[PDB]
DNA sequence: TGAGAGTAGTAGGTTGT
DNA sequence: CAACCTACTACCTCG
């Protein structure tokens, strides 16, 4: 086509095809004494399954099995929402199952899983996580020690034969007393366990109070608290370390040094990269090793062909190669701008430089603007909202807030605060200093996204002329369900909506038409005419229909449309057979889905492929990755990286976090071109 | 709170039939 | 139940 042609490896892996005795599995019926209401049947069944033991799958209204009825548990009892039922199961001979059918192909699949894990638990010795293994130490040190294995998957391919999916993984593990982990000049860790049982606990302050002098409430004490469980048997106790319940706040309870375990993350190792090479190695190696375990055959790696999409030309008011580039050559498009500074520090005015840069910048763009300084402390309680107001009506557009590093609450509070008399801020955080370039001039670019300059657009030329992105978010057992845009063939403009309230993660069907009536309304404003075609994206799969009365609604207005699942997690990997690695490579795979790589560097490790899947529209495939990939590259905030999603997602999955984190009551009065979330 | 991917660790919650 | 979303924490960088 345009673009040119090279060829990939996916981390899969295709075994033998299936014989018919896996293909004739045992079907039996299951009756459940007293029957189940109907959202609890087909959980129930699950249920069913692993007390029937054996390898037992669910299937239909009754059970599938790769395992003869004799070792099975046919009689017995399963409690569940508080209700014991009786199950007996009923054996109704093997029935053939067909491959190419997505149903039966599902069952399959699930019978496979199940297989490989019954297969992997008489491994030995290796150590078994559910679907993932560890076979060997990829590091080790005084105490402790970091195993290296895989995921794995196994399931059924439509031409019914076994396939194995391998992404090479590892597990850090610890195996150490606190006493003795600070016994070797280790800090404290964040987290800990006991050494008897599974809780965790938040580990805090280590003690200089006596146990076997320390008073629990009983008579007793610590130590024969402690001593009474015996649990000292093959321990010693430690020093009085004190630990805060995870879920409970703050408060504190007592416990024995030589009891508790620390918990390991990340940020205790002061690899697991692996830079891609190195992984595709590894894959290749355990692939093949499991194979060998596995009375499955010889694993062949499958190919796919991919394409290099055309590098997309980014712009400021001139030319440029990053959005940090535009400080210095000026926006796609500049107003006249207000900003101010807020000091929290109990320091003056406006830092020289920064000064300086913007300036110079809003030189470049051709646009005036005037800097502001607010004298007052969020200490001085109403005031400090009197002077907001003041501020805001002196034309002042967003502010800039220099202070030492906040706890979330309390940043949360100031933000908010500001965002109720609409203004979006951008924290900088002190010491700072001119050498620091990367942090303050990424701060900048936040500013100046938050008061509503555009600072970059494209100049491609692209099948859509408005894309929106959809996602929820929140963590309070409901979520926002937010949209975002970019608009105009030029993404000359970029937009959010006021996400609204709901139960969990699907969008009702008219809040999706809301959101994007208001994205189309946005459109007229800015060109004067409806979109000859709109882009809808949604951040991980589509729910069924929930964006048929949208879609409906579009067609009646005589627009036309693409729906896009875009799905960050199981889409696998991608490793070129010979080449470099590139970003933006595109890699058709079954009819309606492909792969798109849009983001890597080198010093990053293994890149994790997009998968999307068209779900309704007529345009070519092609050009949808070539948009989206492009797109991935207008986000204005990030001056130095472009992020792995494409900007309307990027902004709406950021926009339903803020909304999620502050509350959705801030922001009758903020401007929608303004990104406070960034 | 600079922010980006890719890592693993914890703790969450939800969709399917 | 089963498989798969969100949200946070380091880190090293700076298309
Ligand atoms: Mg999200
Ligand atoms: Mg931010």
């Amino acid at each position: 086509n345009h673009l040119g042609k090279t060829e990939v490896f996916l981390n899969r892996f295709a075994l033998r095809p299936l014989n018919p005795e896996e293909l004739r599995p045992w079907r039996l019926e299951v009756v459940l004494d007293p029957p189940p209401g109907r959202e609890e049947v087909y959980p129930l069944l699950a249920q069913v399954a692993r007390r029937a033991g054996g390898v037992t799958v669910r299937m239909g209204d009754g059970l599938a099995s790769w395992s003869p009825p004799e070792v099975l548990v046919l009689e017995g009892t399963l409690a569940r929402m508080g209700q014991t039922y009786a199950y007996r199961l009923y054996p109704k001979g093997r029935r053939p199952l067909d491959p190419k059918d997505p149903g039966e192909r599902s069952v399959l699949s699930a019978l496979a899983r199940r297989l490989l894990q019954e297969r992997l638990r008489r491994l030995e010795g290796v150590w078994v996580e559910g679907l993932a293994v560890y076979r060997r130490e990829h590091a080790r040190g005084p105490g402790w020690r970091v195993l290296g294995g895989a995921v794995l998957d196994l399931w059924v391919s439509d031409s019914g034969a076994f396939l194995l999916e391998v992404d090479p993984a590892y597990r850090i593990l610890c195996e150490m007393s606190l006493e003795a982990w600070l016994a070797q000049g280790h800090p404290l860790p964040k987290r800990v366990r006991n050494a008897y049982d599974r809780r965790t606990w938040e580990l805090l302050r280590l003690g200089e109070e006596d146990p076997k002098e320390l008073p629990l409430p009983g008579g007793l004490s610590l130590l024969d608290y402690h001593a009474s469980k015996g649990r000292l048997q093959g321990r010693e106790g430690g020093r009085v370390a004190w630990v805060a319940d995870p879920k409970d706040p703050r408060k504190p309870i007592p416990h024995l040094t030589g009891l508790l375990v620390p918990v390991l993350t990340l940020e205790d190792l002061h690899a697991l990269s692996l830079p891609w090479e190195e992984r595709r190695r590894r894959t290749r190696e355990i692939a093949s090793w499991i194979g060998r375990r596995l009375g499955l055959g010889t694993p062949e790696a499958v190919r796919a062909q991919a394409y290099r999409l055309s590098i997309p030309k980014l712009m400021g008011r001139r030319a440029v190669s990053k959005p940090a580039d535009a400080l210095r050559v000026g926006f796609y498009r500049a107003q006249e701008t207000a900003l101010a500074l807020l000091r929290l520090d109990g320091a003056q005015g406006w830092p020289e430089f920064l000064r300086r840069a913007l300036l110079r910048a809003f030189g470049a763009s051709g646009a005036s603007l005037r800097l502001h300084t607010l004298h007052a402390h969020p200490s001085q309680g109403l005031a400090f909202r009197e002077a907001l107001r003041k501020a805001k009506e002196e034309g002042v557009q967003a502010v800039l807030v220099l202070t030492p590093p906040m706890a979330w609450e309390d940043r949360n509070r100031l933000k908010a605060l500001l965002l109720r008399e609409g203004l979006p801020s951008q924290i900088l955080n002190v010491p700072l200093r001119e050498e620091e370039r990367h942090r303050w001039e990424n701060a900048l670019l936040g500013l100046l996204a938050k008061a509503g300059l555009q600072v970059v657009a494209l100049s491609g030329a692209y099948p859509a002329e408005l894309a929106v992105g959809f996602d929820a978010g929140g963590r309070e057992s409901f979520r926002f369900g937010g949209a975002a845009c970019a608009v105009g063939g030029d993404g000359g403009h970029l937009l959010w909506t006021l996400p609204e309230a709901q139960a969990g993660e699907r969008i009702p069907q008219e809040v999706v038409w809301d959101l994007l009536e208001e994205t189309l309304w946005a459109f007229r404003r800015k060109a004067g005419r409806l979109p000859s075609r709109v882009l809808l994206l949604r951040d991980g799969r589509v729910p069924q229909d929930e964006f048929a009365l949208a879609l409906e609604a579009l067609a009646r207005e005589g627009i036309a449309y693409d729906l896009v699942s875009v799905r960050k997690s199981g889409g696998g990997r991608v490793y070129p057979v010979q080449g470099r690695l590139a970003d933006g490579l595109y890699v058709p795979l079954e009819d309606k889905t492909f792969l798109l790589l849009t983001v890597h560097r080198d010093f990053r490790g293994t890149p994790r492929p997009l998968k999307l899947v068209h779900e309704a529209g007529d345009t070519p495939l092609e050009a949808l990755a070539h948009q989206i990939f492009h797109l991935t590259r207008l986000y204005p905030a990030s001056g130095f990286a472009f992020p792995r999603l494409p900007a309307p997602l990027h902004l709406a999955d950021r926009l339903v976090k803020e909304v999620g984190r502050l509350g959705i009551r801030h922001l009758k009065e903020v401007d929608r071109e303004k990104l406070f979330f960034v």
